[PDB]
C-alpha cells in the first residue's frame, strides 16, 4: 500500500552542483517546476565536491526536528542511517531560483569499499572494472552509495511511492542495483548522449547518421577503450524501468547502440525570464553590446580602422570539441566569408569569438595593457572635456560682453589648450603598436600553443586580423565570467550583446547553446543533427524558420562542403541585414521563448514518471485510473 | 599619494591588513648600481627597521619602493590583474551607492508619510537589497588569493630573477611582504612614466 | 515621465504621500477656450474620478496638468523653492553616497582581516555617520511645509485669478491636492518650453512622458492635438463633434477603437451629464488598466499613427 499521487523524487548526476556541460544547466532551469509541483518531497542527489560546492550550495542541518516534516520524517531516518556506518554527506539548499533540496556523499567516505563493489559488479551484473579509470571507479562509489541510500528509504518510509530519476551514464550504476535487489522504487534513466556515438562522431571520417545501422557494438567499443564504460551506460539503459533521451535523433541512437528503444523523449527546457515590457530584451543588447565594444577597441589598440557601429559579433561556444562542436566548420566558413565579403566590397566588419576551454596560463600581458591602455585614455578624455566645459560654459554666461560677439565658440583653441593636447598625445602614443604587429588571434598564453587545434585552424586559413580582412578572430580558450579583467561579463550577458551565436554542431543530443540564444532574442545558426535544430525543424517550415532567427545547416543530407557553402551562405544573408532588419528578426526570434520553457517542456517528465508508476504498480494505478491503461511507451499512456 | 594608494591596494589585493592613514612611503630611485647608489645598505636597514618596529609594538606601516632599471620582460600578469580586479570592485561599488542614493532619497522625501517614522533610513536592509550585496561578493572573490601567497616583491618578470642583486638581497633579508612585516617591499625596475598601466605617475608626481 | 516625475516630487514637496511607480498623467492641452477645449467636462470628470477612485480603495494616483495659456506674472516663488529644495536634498545624498561608497569598498578590499568577519558590512552605522545624518536632516527640514498647506493647484501668479473660469471651476469641485484624493490638478497657464525653469520640457517631450491626454472638445473641426498625441504613442480621450474624432470614429469600430487608445465621448446624441459621465467611465477605464496592459496599449496606439502620416 504505497500511495501514487503523492510520491517522492530523486533525482541523480554527476552534475548536482558543479558545471561540466548542459547537463547541470538541464538540472538548473527545471528546479523551478520541479520544485512548484512537489515542494518537499525532491532532492537532487551527487557527487560532493569538496573543491567548489562553496560557492553553490548552502549548507543546512539535517539533524534538528525542524528541517524535515512527519510525512518526510523518513528521509531523515535514512540519513542518520548513512552516519551510523560512517558515510559522510552535506545536505543543503542549491543557490539557484527554485532553491531544491540535495544531497551530496563524500565519495572519498566510502573509498575503502571499493574493491568488494568492483568485484560485486563484476560477479553479480558482468562489468569488468579496470583500477586505471578514476571516473568509472568514482560512477561505482556513487552508484553503490545512492542504491545503499534508496534501499533505506524504501524500508524506513511506508506511505509514499518513490520515483528515481538517473541521468547519465556516470549516475547510472545504482540502477542494475535497485533491479537485482528488487528495491521497492521505480526508475527512470535518462541518458543525454551515448558514449559510442561521441566517439564514432569525434573520430570525423564516417557518416554515422545514414550508417548507424551496421556498426557492431562490441568492436566499435573495443577499439575505443570505452567497453568498461560501454557496459555501464547499457546496465543503465536496460535496468531502468523507464528509459528516455533527450532528443529523437539520440532516441534513434540510443537504440541502436544501447539496444532499447527508448520510452520516450525528455527535450530540455530553459527558464523563460519574461520582462514586463516584451522590449527590455532589446535595451539588454545594446547595454551588453557596449562592454563588447569596449573590450574590442582594447584588443585592435593602434589597429582599429573600422566602425563598431557597422560591426557584428558572431560567437561560437561550448567545451572543447574540435570536430562535434563544429569549431571545424565555424573558422572555414568565416575564412570564405572573409573572402566573399572583401570580393563584393562590403563595409561591414565580423567580430567572431571562440569561447572554448584550453588548457592555458592565463591572460596575455598584452590584452590586460591594453584595456588599462584604453581605460587611461577614458579618463584622460574626461578630464579634458570638463575642462572642455568651463570654457563653454564661461563663453555662454558672458555672452556677448568682454567681446563675445558669437554665441558659442568657433575656435576649437577656445577650447582645447595645449597642456590638453599634450596629455592626450601621450594616451595616443601608449596605444600604438610596433610596425606590422597584427592584433592577435588569441587573448591567453596557451599551453601548446603549436599543436592547439583551434589555433592550427585559424593559422591555416590565414585570418590574421589583417587590415583588409573583413572578419576578426578572437579566441577566448576560458568560459566567461563577470570577474574576468579583459571582458567583464557572465556568459549570458555576452550572449546578448552579440549578433549571431553559431554552433555547426556534428554531435549533439540537444543543444542548449542555440536555445539559449533564442530565449535571448539572439538569432542562430544549428544543423539538423542536433536535438534542438531537428526539434525546431519539426515545428517552424525551414525557410520561415530564418525569418525567426533559427538558421540550419543540412549535414546529413549534403556533402561537408555543401554545408560549409551553406553555413557561408547564411553568414553573408545576415550580415547584409539592415539594423531595422536585425531588431525586427531579434523580436520574432524573442516570440519563439514560449516554445522552450520548461512550463511546457516538463509535462514530458510528468508522464515519464506517470510510466514509471504505471509499470512499477499497475495493479494500483489500474483502480487508480479505472482502465488498465497502455505502458508501452510515454505518449501510449497519455 | 592618491594615486600611489591606488596601486598599493592592487598590489596587495587580498593580502590588505593596513590602514593607509597610517602609512608611508619611502623611495630609492635612479640608474642600477647595487653598491654604489646604496641599495644593498637601503635593504638592509628596511629589515632592521622593520625588526626594531615589530618588537616596539608601533602600528604604522612602511611600504619601501624602489625604482632602478633592470632587463625585464615587462609586468606580471599579477600585476595587471590585481589593479583589474580592484577597478571592477570600484565601479560595482558605484552602482551600489547610486542604488543607495536612490532609497535614502525616496525616504527623505516622504518623510514622515506612508509610516515612515524616522527622517532617515535606519535599517541598512532598507538601502542594500541582495541583488547588491551578491554582485559585491562576487568581487572580493575575485581578489581573494591563494591559500599562502604572499604580496609580491616585484612587478614585473624580469630576465634574469636568480641573479639580481637587489632581489637576491631581498630574499637575504626575508622581505617577503609577510602580513606580521611592518616594512613592505616593492622593486619596480623601470623607470616611471604617466603610461605606466599599473602606477599611472611620471616619476616627479611619484 | 522622468523628467515630470522630478517636477511632481517639487511640486508636493512635504506633502509626497504617493507613489510615483503607481501614478499617472493625464493632461489637456491647447488655447484657453474653457467651453469649447472642453476644460469644464475635464475638471468636472476629474471631481467625479476622484469620488469613483476613493470609494473603490484604489492606491493609484492620477496627476491631472492643464496647459492654457492665461496672463500671469510667471512663476510663483513657491514653485521655484520647492524645484531647488529638492535639487538641495539630491546633492546631500549625492555627497552622502559617495561617502558610503569609501566606507564599503573599503570593508570589501580589507576583509577578512582587522576583525572584519563578514564580507559586506552589516551596521548601518559603520556607513551612515552623524554628520552625514545632520546634512540630510537639514535638507528634510528645508522641505517641510507650514502646518495645513496643501500643494497649489497653479504653477504661476495670475493677472485676474478670481475671475480666471479655471481656477473657479477646480475650486468650485474643491479639487486642492489634499493627501486623500487620488486626482491632482495642477493648472500651468503657459505653454510649454525646455527653458521652463520648473518643468524643463518642450510639448512634444512632455506629452511623450504623459499616460493619456484628455481633450473632450465641443467646437474643434480638426484637433492637432489628440492627432500628435496619438502620433506620440500616447492614448487619448476625444469627442464625435471633433474632426479627429469624427474621423477615427468613421475608421474604427468604437469599442475596438478603446484597444487603440482612441476613447471618444459622444457629445453629439447625449446630454452634457452623459457625456461627463462616460468620460468619467474612460478615465476610470484607464486607471484600471495595469502596467502590461499600458504598454502593450501604448504600442496598438504607436501602429495607428501611420494612420494619420
Ligand atoms: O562561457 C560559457 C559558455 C557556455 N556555457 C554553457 O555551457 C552549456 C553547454 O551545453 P550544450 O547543451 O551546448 O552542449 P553540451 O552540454 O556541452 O553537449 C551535449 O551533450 C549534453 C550531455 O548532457 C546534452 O545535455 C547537450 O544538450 C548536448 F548537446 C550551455 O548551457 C552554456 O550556457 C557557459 O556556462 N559558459
Ligand atoms: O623613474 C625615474 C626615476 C628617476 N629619474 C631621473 O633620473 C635621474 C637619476 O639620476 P642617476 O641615478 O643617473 O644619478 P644621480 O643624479 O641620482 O646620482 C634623476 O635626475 C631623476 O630625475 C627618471 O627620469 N625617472
Ligand atoms: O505647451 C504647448 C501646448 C500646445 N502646443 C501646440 O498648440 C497646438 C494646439 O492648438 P490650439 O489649441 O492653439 O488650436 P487648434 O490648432 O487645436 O485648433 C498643438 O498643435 C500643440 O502642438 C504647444 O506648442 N505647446
Ligand atoms: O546591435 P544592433 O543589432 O545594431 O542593434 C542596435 C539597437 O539595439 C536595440 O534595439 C536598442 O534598443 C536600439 O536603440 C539599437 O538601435
Amino acid at each position: 500500500s504505497r500511495d501514487l499521487q503523492n510520491h517522492l523524487l530523486f533525482e541523480t548526476a554527476t552534475e548536482v552542483a558543479n558545471r561540466v556541460g548542459g547537463i547541470y544547466s538541464v538540472l538548473k532551469s527545471k528546479a523551478p517546476i520541479t520544485v512548484a509541483q512537489y515542494k518537499d518531497h525532491y532532492h537532487l542527489i551527487g557527487p560532493l565536491n569538496k573543491a567548489t560546492y562553496q560557492n553553490e550550495v548552502d549548507i543546512l542541518d539535517w539533524k534538528k526536528p525542524e528541517a524535515f516534516s512527519d510525512e518526510m520524517r523518513p528521509v531523515q531516518h535514512a540519513l542518520q542511517t548513512m552516519e551510523s556506518r560512517g558515510v559522510h554527506f552535506v545536505y543543503g539548499r542549491w543557490l539557484i531560483e527554485g532553491a531544491p533540496k540535495v544531497i551530496l556523499f563524500d565519495l572519498d567516505s566510502v573509498r575503502g569499499y571499493s574493491n568488494e563493489w568492483k568485484g560485486d559488479l563484476w560477479s553479480l551484473v558482468g562489468i569488468p572494472s579496470p583500477e586505471n579509470d578514476f571516473e568509472t571507479n568514482d560512477a561505482i562509489l556513487l552508484g553503490y552509495t545512492v542504491a545503499w541510500f534508496l534501499g533505506e528509504v524504501a524500508h524506513l518510509d511506508s506511505q509514499h511511492a518513490i520515483v528515481a530519476h538517473f541521468h547519465q551514464w556516470l549516475a547510472g550504476v545504482a540502477l542494475p542495483l535497485c533491479r537485482k535487489r528488487r528495491i521497492d522504487v521505480v526508475t527512470i534513466f535518462t541518458t543525454h548522449a551515448t558514449l559510442l556515438g561521441r566517439y564514432l562522431c569525434a573520430s570525423g571520417s564516417f557518416d554515422f547518421y545514414n550508417c548507424l545501422e551496421s556498426v557492431d557494438v562490441d568492436h566499435e567499443a573495443g577499439r575505443f577503450g570505452i567497453y568498461h564504460r560501454y557496459c555501464i551506460e547499457r546496465a543503465a539503459a536496460h535496468s531502468a524501468d523507464v528509459f528516455t533521451t533527450v532528443s529523437q535523433i539520440t532516441a534513434f541512437e540510443a537504440e541502436h547502440l544501447l539496444k532499447r528503444k527508448p520510452d520516450g523523449i525528455l527535450p530540455n527546457g530553459l527558464n523563460v525570464i519574461k520582462f514586463q515590457a516584451f522590449h527590455e530584451f532589446q535595451n539588454l543588447h545594446a547595454l551588453k553590446k557596449e562592454k563588447i565594444n569596449d573590450f574590442v577597441r582594447g584588443h585592435f589598440h593602434g589597429c582599429f580602422d573600422f566602425d563598431l557601429d557597422n560591426t557584428l559579433y558572431f560567437f561560437i561556444a561550448g567545451r572543447y570539441e574540435y570536430k562535434n562542436k563544429g569549431a571545424d566548420m565555424f573558422i572555414e566558413a568565416l575564412a570564405r566569408l572573409n573572402y566573399r565579403l572583401k570580393v563584393s566590397g562590403s563595409k561591414k566588419t565580423v567580430v567572431a569569438f571562440i569561447v572554448m576551454p584550453a588548457k592555458n596560463n592565463s591572460f596575455t600581458v598584452e590584452a590586460l595593457k591594453g584595456q588599462a591602455e584604453v581605460r587611461a585614455l577614458e579618463n584622460t578624455v574626461h578630464e579634458v572635456t570638463t575642462s572642455i566645459g568651463k570654457r563653454i560654459f564661461d563663453h555662454a554666461i558672458r555672452y556677448p560682453h568682454n567681446g563675445l560677439t558669437t554665441e558659442l565658440p568657433t575656435d576649437l583653441g577656445e577650447l582645447l589648450k595645449s597642456s590638453d593636447k599634450v596629455m592626450l598625445k601621450r594616451r595616443i602614443l601608449a596605444l600604438r603598436r610596433p610596425e606590422g604587429q597584427l592584433p592577435p588571434i588569441v587573448t591567453h598564453n596557451m599551453v601548446d600553443d603549436a599543436n592547439d587545434l583551434i589555433l592550427n585552424k585559424i593559422r591555416q586559413v590565414q585570418l590574421f586580423n589583417s587590415p583588409s580582412d573583413r572578419v576578426k578572430m578572437i579566441f577566448h580558450p576560458e568560459f566567461l565570467n563577470a570577474n574576468n579583467p579583459i571582458l567583464g561579463l557572465d556568459y549570458d550577458e555576452f550572449v546578448r550583446g552579440c549578433h549571431l551565436g553559431v554552433f555547426p554542431s556534428y554531435y549533439e543530443p540537444w543543444g542548449y547553446t542555440p536555445a539559449e540564444c533564442t530565449v535571448m532574442g539572439v538569432p542562430s545558426i544549428t544543423t539538423n543533427v542536433s536535438g534542438f535544430g531537428s526539434y525546431m525543424e519539426d515545428l517552424i517550415e525551414t525557410n520561415q524558420a530564418k525569418d525567426y532567427g533559427i538558421y540550419i545547416v543540412d549535414r546529413r543530407f549534403k556533402a561537408p562542403d555543401e554545408s560549409v557553402e551553406q553555413l557561408v551562405d547564411y553568414m553573408e544573408e545576415f550580415v547584409k541585414k539592415t539594423r531595422r532588419q536585425r531588431i525586427n528578426q531579434r523580436n520574432r526570434t524573442e516570440r519563439l521563448s514560449d516554445l522552450l520553457d520548461w512550463k511546457r517542456m516538463g509535462l514530458e517528465y510528468v508522464k515519464a514518471r506517470q510510466l514509471a508508476l504505471r509499470r512499477g504498480y499497475p495493479d494500483q494505478f489500474r483502480e487508480l485510473v479505472g482502465e488498465e491503461l497502455n505502458d508501452s511507451n510515454m505518449d501510449a499512456l497519455a
